[PDB]
């Protein structure tokens, strides 16, 4: 479970 | 379960 | 399961 | 099950 | 579980 | 579990 | 588990 | 249990 | 156990 | 148990 949030995400 | 969400995204 | 949902997605 | 969602999708 | 989350999540 | 939470996250 | 936050995190 | 936390965080 | 905290961390 | 705490911390 890889879990990436927020408002500006930037990869 | 990769999950990646916010309000902009960008990968 | 790979989700990826936000008001703007960019790929 | 991918799934891609949101208000503007940019692929 | 790795999880990473904030308001600007750079990587 | 790997957890990285904060304002501005830079990796 | 490592656990890293704060209100900037440089990594 | 390696814990780092902190206003501003550097590695 | 190994906590490191404060203010400004740098390592 | 190695704590290493204060406002300003250098290593």
């Amino acid at each position: 479970d890889l879990i990436i949030k927020g408002i500006s995400v930037h990869i």
